[PDB]
């Protein structure tokens, strides 16, 4: 599903005392098939930006564009899979197999579950039989969050949307959750995310968005983004990843040899 | 629409204590297209003068032509967009269409007003989409303004007169209102301010007219204005300007600094 | 102008912690030409009412039709004569000529403002020539009230809406703007009033709304208003009309002699 | 504090063509703990009288004695506390114990407002507790105005004076006001009510004047009153209590049906 | 009055959704007799600062002192005369008189007004007898100006606060206004001012502060202050004037002769 | 511990254009020991009232004594237990011992949790070894009830608050937690409840107080309540409970021979 | 208050299908004043290993020592001040002053609370006058964590224990969070930081113990740990503060491109 963002604006609370200001005329568009990063700091909107792709929020002005067509909220959301931090903080089930099922079974009723189950299982890589009688909580952490993400994609939405899916997770957490994204990208399918860690998330994306007090102020590939993007709040790595770029060449393939101070 | 100001006089309250005389015998040709700067003291006549222009006020004595003719005001108000001072204060609309759009349906009753708004609103640099339900009253000061201005301008008169469209404005609402002004312009449309304050509008006019207890006391370009007027409540930046409007040198745009190094190496 | 408001509902900022509802699911007809009261207590939500009816409010839910069309406020809003109470205080003109030519200079500036003036002053029994020219402050308490109303009939309005004009007027004031009153009904032209002294109005009136809580629980004449509304906060005279209507007479054509105690 | 106002004439823009002559020639004695209603139309002269009972205009001619003696105005502000119509508008403070003791703080510079504060309050009827940290805009009509009373008082004047108190008030709110007249009342102190509406609240004096274009052409007993002036403007429930004035009868509390059943029982 | 700002702080609708941040952590001390210019973009808050100093808003966190101690607002209400723009608009009375008296006839019921508004219209330059009777509102623009100083400095406040007196104003106003603000420093009496015109005003004043998004800045005298502060948004006369102090002279003294580029 | 209110108001958001007035001059006092029910309709602000004695609201006016005291809320608090409805759905640990523990370890991290916690556990009747261990979620609703209960009581309040503690609940439930509450009692401890089942829970209270709009309306015993209090909404039995009240006998003992129609 | 911990084991739920070891014959010094991180993957036991430290679980088998003694869980909680991760979830209060003070009242039932509060607050870095009558829900996220920080300190333990205490945080939230680590250790206090990244924190403690599936795999000071700790899962900016740590050169601090520089100038 090509999304497209045009002259987008969001006020939360319009024409009261209490209008706050989270969006400015963001325009963007996300081809499918696409991995998109939104960065930006404290209160730059992205939040609400995704939110607003997602449906959740009908924005003040403008419109998002679902395959050249203007959609409402209630029209894409079976096309929408969204997370936030810590989902598995929102397990409501007794056994994995009905937290997975959940979304189906409300989406699409009419659909046999089972086998969208076993399948978005399977491609999380938990095992159907060896999963789906388990309590969800006394799931290992690990286990859970691949859960987590099963239960959004179950649905087969073509938009994977994860809101600071990284927060609360360590090293090992990182790269499995970031391998199920490798997969979803595998298979033409649209994934849009916020991260504060962006130099984790960097390689595993084609174009980065930044957002600054409601403004679009950047957007890019992520080759682009190191070598044209303010480097002020750059790690380490990204920096020597920037240097890399500026004029040579593309530090996302190498593997941290990549001190190439050989000048 | 050629503007000729023909020996006007007006009093208010006459024959009572409260008499004022606001003009004395003013004459004044504007013609179609021009940028004119009119300037002044509080109580100089310099609005009043504008009113009558604009059709608001009948005169005492004297005419306006319009193209030559003799007309009651009410006969040339279309062509004429008059602002007064905070014009925003005028407000009557929960969003900023509908303010916009009540001054297309008196003259376009049976119109769609939709496509005039959304001229007006971007002519003053207000994304339709972004504005058109925006509540005025919520909007900053400069936005209000500009709405205010949108909401004169909406039926495209071929005049606009602004009176002192940069006060209580920050930097960048005057920027915002002097992009107005630059844009009229463009379209070879007449444009007037009155304004006491030349130095912040002097660059952005073609002549300026002076007016001191009614009466007109210069009429001339602001090259010309520089040079021969009284020059004794100049600012420091004017004085600067004209020290080099002496003997040539064009003050205007250069720069600030490709200003003052100029002045003596004279 | 026909008007009928169409199951309105308002609810001030909606959707949003500071809201609150001022009206619920009123209907209501005035044919051209009537003079209508509307009543009810503290926050009955009238005034909204009136408000919405004169287009400066877009009701959040339910239609105004004019003469059966539905039709934003900027649309009709030439159409309609709207003060508050004490308008005096409004006014803004050195002269009272500029105070009463206001509303057509600003609504049809293509029309000679002179014989309308001229015909507002007449109307409301103001000399053209002997108060043109007078500084509308300095003018006396009921000179100036009759100002205030010429300036909001000036452009002809076809609705007459008036929102406590009598509040602060003496007998003879309250006499003297009720006149002008019965001069535009006779016109043939509608009249829409709240006014605390409703004792004072029913007189002028031919048909009662009572809101209570932001809903319409009376609608009907003036004579089904003594007759059948709750007559708990009626004044002495009002509950002498009552007994009186209560199957007989018309007490609203006779004068003082009203003392049919006769038994 | 006994007033007497001895031939006081008053005239407002002497000489201009905005003169009015406000008062003309009023006497009137007002003796401690009277109930006093002064009435007439809008422009009889109520008001300015009683701003210069008050102090608060230096009369054009005649004199007010107070006690007995010759007094400007500022020598017996402290004894007068007056309200003018909306007193409520004159609000400065973010809270209802600031702005009430506001008014202590220059007759009582070093003593803690608190305790009389707290009386003025309480007296119109204002939990102390309750108010004292309300913030007076977004207080009901009548809580507005009881403050705007509490601040009046607070210093506790020999008399009250309350410009058409009952203004723009609902059903509740007016019951609050007429209890604060019967307590300052109950007191033995003086209250001097203006309002050209007899009817809402004669049940509530003593006695009543009448101001015509400057004039006073009644000063009686509100039984005088009925029986003997002019009724031609008279409402139709004053009429009935008229109608059984005469001859006798007092219509004063009664109620409401047990004077209508009294009256053509004639 | 000595005045000292302790560590203030200000949040507009503390601990509601409607919470706004005015100030933050502001101290500065203001000595009897100091004229202080308090400066700043689009809501610095130093609108509030004042209101604050003047009493008229108890700030949510810190203190401010007059002679050392703590005080309400309502205790030196009386101490204050502030005035806001166009206070000509806020003019209520018929006569200059009434005018001008009104803020001692509240304040100070018990002292004699007819010495203490002779003396303010003279301090302001008119004449007691030419004005007293006039109508303040047909008063020449000049007139009116110096009728609303003289009613805020009647009741003789050690403080005379004004915010933006100069907006509207043409050279001669200014001029004028700016003149009654030099005597009153001669009374050794303090004044504070924001004006968005720091170019006229810096003449006439001690010491700038500058607020920026409800932080203090700046802090010091006049030289110090187009010495030091950031001189991005300084006129071309501010930026002369820099130049000369910027180790030199104080060009506060001269006479548009100033021109020394005199290298 | 004596609990007072006196002369309480609550205003939430005040000095807001949001402010919400939820109680006004409400007085009343609870004897230590005593169970009160505090009844009212749909925003009588009932819950209010309980979380201002709890010491989690600070009211806007007036003041709750303790023991004669007056007494911050953090000051309290060690001395009060409070439960809302569906309090198992507040669950948050994995063993039910640390579920029980978790207010004394929080109020009094030192003393020995071992013993309160077996002590609250008995009390409330689930053997100490037979449930410590198991997972709180998987318990039994009853059970979970229980764990609930014991959770408040186990630093040993002088006060326990039940704001709902009946929704949801089956009979059973229902006289299970009853149960619990009669031993609370005995103990001499005080109890306070809001429950939308009068009728249920009257048979275990001493006093009713009903508040209507924030105020106050009924202060007094069960017996005067049903003989008094307005029986509009009174179900069946508290209707015939009142006849045989309504002078006459205690309905309260009796067991459904009750119906005493005997006439 | 020195901390032993020695042969201790933990295991949840025995015997059950939910049966987790969580640590398995863990021992560890903590000497007074020590900067120790606890790393390790997400259930590697570091939470419940410190929860056990600081009294909170008592565990299946093993025994902490508290200045040699054998104390339990309830003993020793007032000299350990443990936050857990967002330990602002815990609020219960509508004030910061409530909820730091809170914390006071248990053990200091007689005493007001105000200097307590006032320094942990001031410890944390907020000002007392400006955030006392603060809402904590509408706090900044980095303002909440901090004022949970004080209501664990405010009774002044001797270890301060940290789950994970930048975490959610933005940038300048993260400095102010470290400050308080530096200002506790200052003071010559044990603090103890759990997180399973290092890169963040290294810089800011002595020693590094790392746990792998309830087993202590590394024990040492933050040099030794660079030097031999398992390389594998390093960041970049920690192979190279590594790579230069080897044959000598202290990585820390130093700054961070004169780190590079510096790297393969080998």
């Amino acid at each position: 599903m090509r999304i497209e963002v045009v002259n987008v604006s969001h006020i939360f609370h319009r024409g009261t005392p209490l209008e706050k200001k989270a969006l400015e005329n963001v325009s963007l568009v996300i081809n499918e098939g696409e991995c998109l990063l939104v960065a930006g700091n404290t209160g730059s909107g992205k939040s609400t930006l995704l939110q607003i792709v997602a449906g959740l929020i009908e924005p003040t002005s403008g419109d998002v564009l679902y395959d050249g067509e203007r959609k409402k909220g209630y029209e894409i959301r079976r096309n929408i899979g969204i997370a936030f931090q810590y989902p598995e903080d929102q397990f409501f089930a007794e056994r994995v197999f009905d937290e997975v099922a959940f979304a189906v079974k409300n989406f699409y009723p009419d659909r046999d579950p089972v086998p969208l189950v076993k399948k978005a299982m399977e491609f999380v890589g938990l095992d159907f039989d060896s999963f789906k009688d388990r309590v969800p909580f006394f799931l290992s952490g690990g286990e859970k969050r691949r859960v987590a993400i099963a239960s959004v994609i179950v649905h087969e939405p073509d938009i994977l949307i994860l809101d600071e899916p990284l927060v609360g997770l360590d090293r090992e957490g990182k790269t499995d959750l970031l391998r199920i994204v490798e997969k979803w990208k595998t298979l033409g399918k649209t994934v849009i995310l916020i991260s504060h860690d962006i130099e984790t998330v960097i390689n595993h994306v084609d174009r980065v968005v930044v957002l600054e007090k409601g403004k679009k102020v950047f957007d890019g590939t992520r080759m682009e983004f190191l070598e044209k993007y303010d480097p002020r709040f750059f790690t380490s790595k990204m920096l020597v990843m920037r240097r890399l770029v500026l004029k040579g060449e593309d530090p996302f393939s190498m593997s941290d040899d990549e001190l190439l101070e050989r000048v």
